[PDB]
C-alpha cells in the first residue's frame, strides 16, 4: 500500500514518500522545529531523466575549463576542460591517472560557477525548481523562506542551485575518506540526487559499498531498503544537531594536538573543512562526548533537508549528480543573525 511516510534511523528520520503531497508540511514542521533533517523520496520520478544525464553535460558544455580535485589527497587539478571530468563518469579506463597508474576518484568544483547555474541551464533550472519538495520553505519566493525578505543584520544565501558532481569511492583505504569533509552552513539546504552510476570496467565492487554502508552505521531497515535491490543507492551522509557543533570541535581540538598539528586553542575544526569522521571518529564522539548522529544513505530520487548550523559530511558510494538549494526556514533563522 502507497504510504504518507515512513521512518528510518530507528524512528529518528522522518521520510515523506510522495513529493508533491500538499499536506507534507504537517508532518514536516514538528521534525523540523526539533532540528531533525528529513527526507523524501521519489523526487527522480518527476524530472525529466534526459537532462540530468553525464553524456548530455560533456556534449553540451565539453569545452569549458575547470579545475578538479582529487579526494583522495586533496591535490588540485588546475585547468582541464570539463569533458575530461565528465567521460570517465562512468567508464573507468577513461578517467585521469595519478603518478601510480591508478584511475583517480575526482570531484569537479564549482561548476557551473558562483552562482551562474540559471544562466548556463535555464531548462535544468526550471524542471528541479518546480519539482523541489516542501515548496513554501524550498522555493525562492515561498511564503516560509525568509531568504528574500531579511535585513543586513541576517547572512542571506547566494543565488542557487547549485551542482555537486563526483565520482564514487572504491577500495577499502577509500571508506576512511570524505566526498564533503565534515562543515556547517548558516541556512537551511534541500539535496537532491538526480542522477547515480553503478558501473564497469572495475564493475563488481557491490561487496565493498555493503561494508562501508554497514560499518557506517546505517539502520537495518535502510539496511532491507539496500539488499531489497530495487532502488539506487547514491551516497553515505553523517548528520549532526546544531546544538552538539561545540562538542565536535572539543573532539576535533584533541585529536588533531594527538597527531601533532599545532592550532591556538580557538580555532575552528569544522569551518576549517578538513576532516573526515571515519568509524573510529564517529565511535569516540559517541563514547567521550555523549554525541549522536544521523547516518543516511541517499537513494536515486531522495532529497535530504539539511537544518541551519547542523555539521555533515557527505561520503560517495557511485558516481553521482546532486543538486541542492540554500533557503532561510523562520524555525532557523536564529543560525544567519549577525549579533549576540
Ligand atoms: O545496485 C543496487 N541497486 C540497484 C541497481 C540497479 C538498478 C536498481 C537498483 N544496490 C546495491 C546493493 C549492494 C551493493 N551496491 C549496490
Ligand atoms: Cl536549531
Ligand atoms: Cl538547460
Ligand atoms: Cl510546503
Ligand atoms: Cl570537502
Ligand atoms: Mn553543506
Amino acid at each position: 500500500s502507497m504510504t504518507s511516510h515512513s521512518w528510518l534511523c530507528d524512528g529518528r528520520l522522518l521520510c515523506l514518500h510522495d513529493p508533491s503531497n500538499k499536506n507534507n508540511w504537517k508532518i514536516f514542521r514538528e521534525c523540523w522545529k526539533q532540528g531533525q533533517p528529513v527526507l523524501v523520496s521519489g523526487v527522480h520520478k518527476k524530472l525529466k531523466s534526459e537532462l540530468w544525464k553525464p553524456e548530455a553535460f560533456s556534449q553540451e558544455f565539453g569545452d569549458q575549463d575547470v579545475d578538479l580535485v582529487n579526494c583522495r589527497n586533496c591535490a588540485i587539478i588546475s585547468d582541464v576542460k570539463v569533458r575530461d571530468f565528465w567521460d570517465g563518469f562512468e567508464i573507468i579506463c577513461k578517467r585521469l591517472r595519478s603518478e601510480d597508474g591508478q584511475p583517480m576518484v575526482l570531484k569537479l568544483k564549482d561548476w557551473p560557477p558562483g552562482e551562474d547555474f540559471r544562466d548556463m541551464m535555464p531548462t535544468r533550472f526550471e524542471d528541479l525548481m518546480e519539482n523541489l519538495p516542501l515548496p513554501e520553505y524550498t522555493k525562492r519566493d515561498g511564503r516560509l523562506n525568509l531568504a528574500s525578505r531579511l535585513p543586513s543584520y541576517f547572512v542571506r544565501p547566494d543565488l542557487g542551485p547549485k551542482m555537486y558532481n563526483a565520482y564514487g569511492l572504491i577500495t577499502a583505504e577509500d571508506r576512511r575518506v570524505g566526498t564533503t569533509n565534515l562543515h556547517l552552513d548558516v541556512s537551511d539546504a534541500v539535496n537532491v540526487m538526480v542522477y547515480v552510476g553503478i558501473p564497469i570496467g572495475e564493475g563488481a565492487h557491490d561487496e565493498e559499498v555493503l561494508k562501508t554502508i554497514d560499518e557506517g552505521d546505517a539502520d537495518e531497515v535502510t539496511k532491507e531498503r539496500i539488499h531489497d535491490h530495487k532502488e539506487k543507492p547514491g551516497a553515505l551522509w553523517h548528520i549532526y544537531a546544531a546544538k552538539d557543533a561545540e562538542k565536535i570541535r572539543e573532539l576535533l581540538r584533541k585529536v588533531g594536538e594527538e597527531q601533532g598539528q599545532e592550532n591556538p586553542p580557538d580555532h575552528d575544526p569544522i569551518h576549517d573543512q578538513s576532516w573526515y569522521l571515519d568509524q573510529t571518529l564517529r565511535k569516540r564522539l559517541y563514547e567521550e562526548y555523549g554525541v549522536q548522529g544521523w547516518a543516511i544513505v541517499q537513494f536515486l530520487g531522495d532529497a535530504v533537508f539539511i537544518p541551519a548550523g547542523a555539521p555533515h559530511q557527505v561520503h560517495n558510494l557511485y558516481s553521482c549528480i546532486k543538486v541542492a538549494e540554500d533557503f532561510v526556514s523562520p524555525e532557523h533563522v536564529k543560525h544567519c543573525f549577525r549579533l549576540t
